[PDB]
């Protein structure tokens, strides 16, 4: 399908709790090596920045790339 999106939820499938589970912002991170760009710090501190459905770094599994793509 996509980057951001499909790139994305295989990125999160690295540090996934199950669905509209949990992530871990820096596992996030780290689970972009996967893709192409790792330790995007630009672009994982401006999705840091949405990822904020707590107030600190959780953010829901699924939610997440309902921010990612904030169209």
């Amino acid at each position: 399908a996509r980057a951001g999106l499909e790139d994305l939820q295989v990125a999160f499938r690295a540090f996934d709790q199950d669905g509209d589970g949990h992530i871990t912002v820096d596992e996030l991170r780290r689970a972009m090596a996967g893709l192409g760009q790792p330790l995007p710090q630009e672009e994982l501190d401006a999705m840091i920045r949405e990822a904020d459905v707590d107030q600190d770094g959780r953010v829901n599994y699924e939610e997440f790339a309902r921010m990612l793509a904030q169209e």
